[PDB]
């Protein structure tokens, strides 16, 4: 035998750091789960029962948090780029860091009007996330993400003019529920180092607000002809308010509402125009993806 | 044997129930999931196999959907009254019925300033919830609450002056942090009936928006001296904010997050005044139970 | 205000402990998660800022640990008695200890026919667990339970002649699946204390083989007329077989499998007699709950 | 913009099946998660609103049905072979299916020595998985997996010699525990299309259970270097046991259980040779990885 590929480091590291401006007295926390895995020249760690090629996951776990304590954790694109560059700059054997990083939210409370300098909620389960993927003499690839974004609309949402066969047995509709899970990934240029990160900084916030903006709004305001029609509106509006992301790719579950004949029960009505009580289906559910890049 | 208590239904029903204002074309969302339990004289279906006395699960079930169209399903408190006191006033040999539901966020978008008719997202996974219970010839009993409302402040929070003997290893502290999930139940004054019931609608989202506003406004407020003493706060201005109340009971997680010592390492400083970079703890948690009601 | 209930303490302490043979040189493990609340004169602790009164959290945290190095971790009920009086006997102001354990799997593994002295394998995610509260002046109550218990059985099961009204829409059945997860609890007689818990400590074993045998035979054997007659079957074969059981309790959802009309496509037959395929249902799901003890 | 890659379908299709030996009486259930996903030319599905190219999701979840009432679901390879195949011969424009297939545990259930015709258990939370890949003109590649097994041993694992720079904190151990959840993927050479995958079928289960009997026994028999070199013993075992696996794979948790240090109490002695009393830890985990393959 032999190793074809090889990689290993520490999942779920948790994350909390503090930022106190000691002039107004706010502070802002920032809170993620981090995984770093690394690769390069370990196989004999395998094969060989070498443990000499082993930074050990117990020490990565170390260096996240002095590299949190050194630097700024925020924006996440940068942090994971620190992070990563430091695997393959400190160690000879390691050639690739792959540094994923979920970011939770910490929302500033709003008390009696005024916003509050230490206390926070979190108010969504929705994630901002990276994935940077640090390769000696390659540069650092990052995929940046927002995740968990739970939404319905419960009208302009239509289905209609599919395929039908001896197979279908789903009626066309020209009103109905629209509900889904945001997963949405725009794919940076590759940059050559961390100079180069650090020149885009600014820009890391900018493109995801404006991915979440554009996100929220198309959905709200597209008359939906289906999931795949409505999320390739929002990616090349992405794409285009933004010309150092290469690509832009949705995943998003279609978690259907079914109508409830109730009429079996004095003559009540409740399908149709008539709909207001509904059956949210747990599963099965329709699953659509996409990747858009420019033409 | 004999049988000594016996509770049997439906639990886990989802239900949506949209509300069109045909003039406006403004569109309002709900989504609770819904358990209804009964009670009676229904020893024999245990004993003797006598299913005569069921009222299938599945009915309950379509009850549920049924109660839903036919009524409003706003506030939680009066959608319960009107499902239980349907079971046991429909059948003789049902005594009690029990009804919990969990209300799902479904919070209206702003989208570009604007208020959008009928688009919604779901701002965070906390809960409203009413345990309602309505026992023939004894009224309706009330337990309202908010639950899985999760939050976190960096600083004025102190823990100092518990007993130490020869268990204790915690450090007294005057500056930590403390974060919590909460989970805040006021229990109202037994009520007639339906028509009690009604009377006091607009009391049910009027003390449950002050026991959110209390909660969040005395948390960030207060300099704590314990979560004891702190929910103990929270629980005695719900209490004078409402009469109808009759006690108020908070259950709530001590999250812990622990200093990272990093002086073996460069000798970087990370803890006390210096602290920074902290570990959010998964397990194990403070549990910190108290029910309060009037002198 | 004024303090009606109040307790406190430590939830989701994970606990290991390996006993090593060191003659034979086998080695038995035993996981578990475990908490402990406490009640007492400690409302000051919440009116008044007064921590003085405090078992702090940690403490407990660490009595645990202490605890189960010093003592035997098996059988549940005996170290959560120890455990619980231990608070009572050590705090003058502490006057009840609330203790339950959950209890994982660690099943020996065979390896080339022959039991392994040292590896194990989680072969399901099944619990035993304790719920022991120990009250000074009053002994020692103890709750005992399986949970988490899935099993299914393709026929011999019925659901005929329930109430049908004008809610109704279930079809009667004379042969359906029956699904279920098994929460069976057994309630012992009060105990005086330790003394009184040691001397029976061979039927804590004893009673939780016999109450999962007759839960596995009686769903496996018994021609079901609906859950309710089949858990009572259960109940009073427990309290047959063990006498300083005082009560049975289940608690057990209908886990529902659906039949597919297949018969719109080719005419394909799938009902009834001709049933292969079925869609198990997440959701909603019938709960049926009975607490038997003695005539 | 120009679509670069897209897939749709149906995920979380719970699938149940019961064979019936009408001669025997002995029934037999599977039961399974099933998710189908599609390509082609389907991009106008996404750019122009044209629903004409889309196989609903819908009919999807009918073809996945209607396909396990024709066939047998068991091997999971060749019932997701079948069903991917269908995909792309029934529609001109579908040029590949994926296919998703998890196996639901339930395993016969011994009642009074005998094994019971009709009655079952989940006796695990471990799954068997197959990803099956349909491509036109391209055949078949399968990735079969057993996931979910969960195992520890209490001794006969180390781990010293690892790298140790200003980053280690971590001691060399001669004697720890190893806790893991298994994850193993073995693939397939390329099959040419259904006929060549049921010429084999037999070694589907047969290398199913070789992966499963080999990571056990290697797991409880080796003297463990690390994770890394306990591993790679298990892929080189398997990909010896059968020549038409190509690659194996495996992704390992190391879930760590840290001493406890117990000696501020009493001089208590818990650590090192008297260590009885650990604490598992929730997170963070080490993961390691490994693609084994043929020299
Ligand atoms: O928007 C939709 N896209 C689909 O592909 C689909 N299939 N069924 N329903 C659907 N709705
Ligand atoms: O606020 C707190 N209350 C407690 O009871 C406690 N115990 N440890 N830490 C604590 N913090
Ligand atoms: O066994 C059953 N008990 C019930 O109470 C019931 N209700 N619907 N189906 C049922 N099956
Ligand atoms: O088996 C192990 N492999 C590793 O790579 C490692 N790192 N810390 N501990 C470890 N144990
Ligand atoms: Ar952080
Ligand atoms: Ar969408
Ligand atoms: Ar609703
Ligand atoms: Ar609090
Ligand atoms: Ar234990
Ligand atoms: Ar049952
Ligand atoms: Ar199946
Ligand atoms: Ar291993
Ligand atoms: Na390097
Ligand atoms: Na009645
Ligand atoms: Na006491
Ligand atoms: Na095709």
């Amino acid at each position: 035998s032999a190793v074809k590929a090889a990689r290993y480091g520490k999942d779920n590291v948790r994350v909390y750091k503090v930022h106190k401006d000691e002039k107004t007295g706010v502070q802002t926390v920032y809170e993620m789960t981090v995984c770093v895995l690394l690769e390069g020249e370990i196989e004999t760690s395998y094969t060989k029962a070498d443990n000499s090629v082993i930074v050990a996951t117990d020490s990565i776990k170390n260096t996240i948090y002095i590299t949190a304590k050194q630097n700024p954790v925020t924006p996440p694109e940068l942090f994971g780029s620190i992070l990563g560059t430091h695997f393959i700059e400190k160690y000879n054997h390691i050639h690739a860091a792959h540094v994923n990083i979920v970011c939770h939210r910490w929302t500033r409370m709003d008390i009696d009007g005024k916003p509050h300098p230490h206390s926070f909620i979190r108010d969504s389960e929705e994630k901002r996330n990276v994935q940077v993927d640090v390769v000696e003499g390659k540069g650092i690839d990052i995929k940046s993400s927002l995740s968990g974004l739970t939404v319905l609309k419960s009208t302009n949402s239509q289905f209609w003019g599919f395929l039908r066969d001896e197979y279908t047995t789903l009626k066309e509709t020209w009103d109905r529920i629209l509900s889904t899970d945001v997963d949405a990934t725009w794919q940076w240029k590759n940059f050559s180092g961390l100079q180069e990160v650090r020149s885009h900084v600014p820009k890391f916030d900018a493109t995801w607000a404006t991915a979440r903006e554009v996100t929220l709004k198309t959905f709200a305001e597209d008359n939906s002809a289906s999931v795949q029609a409505t999320m390739y509106k929002m990616a090349e509006q992405i794409l285009a308010r933004q010309q150092l992301i290469e690509t832009v790719e949705y995943s998003l579950p279609n978690k259907h509402y079914f109508e409830i004949d109730l009429s079996w029960h004095k003559g009540l009505q409740n399908t149709g125009k008539n709909a207001e009580v509904f059956a949210p289906q747990s599963d099965p559910n329709g699953l659509i993806k996409c990747t858009v890049g420019r033409s």
